[PDB]
DNA sequence: CGCTAGTCGAC
DNA sequence: TCGACTAGCG
């Protein structure tokens, strides 16, 4: 997503173990153990071959948050937002493509470009994740699919209070406004911890660290949302922030000309798709499991109309909603693949 | 030379 | 493929 954030705030990051959580709960955004564990059974997964290697490798890192005393909460992605629909399309094409290829390589003889080719197209299915739900479950976890990016929800949890911390590899939980995000955690529990609070011991920053601002700087920069200017990373997009104190962003980025000491003539598609973006990181839309219902991430302020945020998520009934973070109802088809009920603690 | 982003290198 | 590294842009 956004590009060279940790190491443009590394200053703000320290070295832990996560016994410091001992007695507490944190989110773990599972794509991140699902992934590296899916990476070993490549070429069994791309046979259609049954694997639980990656399962027992989510349960590594789950049975060592729950030696030290941890809560683990794991959550998984859901729905894709309608905007990145086609993205993931061309994802699951290019990862048929290198299947494909995969098997064509395998009958020539040749298994290290097999490998490597299956390697490079992992999809992460729903049935796997849903194995690590079952066998995490077994164990006592509690685990949540998240209506559709599993940052958003991760983000709610830590701004819930239900949460403490996340554990994760995407720094863009950062722009999400999350207070402490756990990065680069191994099987041990050795991570890089960065509070949000700690944002202000990096000098570069200014007075871009509070999460307005930084939000803005991030999305400035280049996210997934919207494709940053032509030259624009996360120095130039702080400059212009440090050297702008408007509260109006728009105006702010249509003078960008100005603020980098040269002319720049800002297109209204760039101007609506960063509104577009804002919104995504302020309004999509999670499942809330204490009142069991679908809100957006922030309350909603008075300059926003919710029925003009599609893009940020689209809401559905609660039950559905719920057998959906359950993990009982399939994402892309909505069957019914499980019955498991929390009411026979996550859900009070 | 500061900075962005194309490309290297591990998976 | 994807984050890190640095060639080369401005
Ligand atoms: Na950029």
């Amino acid at each position: 997503g956004i590009q060279g954030l940790l190491q443009f705030i590394k200053e703000a990051s320290e070295p832990i173990h996560v016994r410091k959580y001992k007695g507490q709960v944190v989110a773990v955004d599972t794509y991140c153990w699902l992934h590296k564990g899916a990476i070993a059974c490549a070429e069994k997964l791309a046979k259609g071959e049954p694997t639980d290697r990656y399962v027992g490798f989510c349960m590594k890192f789950v049975n060592m948050l729950l030696s030290h005393g941890i809560k683990p909460i794991l959550v998984f992605d859901g729905c894709t937002l309608p905007s990145k629909k086609e993205v993931e399309r061309s994802r699951r094409e290019r990862r048929q493509a290198n299947l494909l290829k995969g098997k064509q390589l395998l009958r020539e003889g040749k298994v290290s470009e097999a490998r490597e080719c299956f390697t490079r197209s992992i999809n992460i299915t729903h049935a796997m994740a849903h194995k690590v739900i079952k066998a995490a479950r077994s164990q006592g976890v509690d685990c949540l699919v998240a209506p559709y990016e599993a940052d958003a929800q991760l983000a709610y949890l830590n701004k819930a209070g239900i949460v403490q911390a996340i554990i994760t590899e995407d720094s863009d939980l950062l722009a999400f406004g999350c207070k402490k995000v756990i990065l680069k955690m191994d099987q041990f529990g050795n991570g890089l911890e960065i509070d949000q609070a700690r944002l202000g011991m990096c000098r570069q920053l200014g007075d871009v660290f509070t999460e307005e601002k930084f939000r803005y700087m991030c999305i400035l920069s280049g996210c997934d949302y919207l494709s940053s200017l032509r030259g624009i990373g996360l120095a130039k997009a702080c400059k212009v922030l440090r050297l702008a104190n408007n509260p109006d962003i728009v105006k702010v980025i249509k003078k960008i000309g100005h603020y980098l000491k040269m002319n720049i003539t800002v297109p209204e598609d760039y101007i609506n798709g960063f509104i577009r973006a804002n919104n995504t990181f302020l309004y999509q839309l999670v499942f809330d499991p204490i009142k069991r219902k679908l809100i957006p991430l922030n309350a909603y302020e008075d300059d926003v109309d919710p029925e003009t945020l599609s893009y940020a998520g689209q809401y559905v009934d609660d039950s559905i909603a719920l057998q959906i973070a359950l993990g009982n109802k399939d994402i892309n088809t909505f069957e019914q693949i499980d019955d498991y009920n929390p009411d026979t603690n996550l859900y009070f």
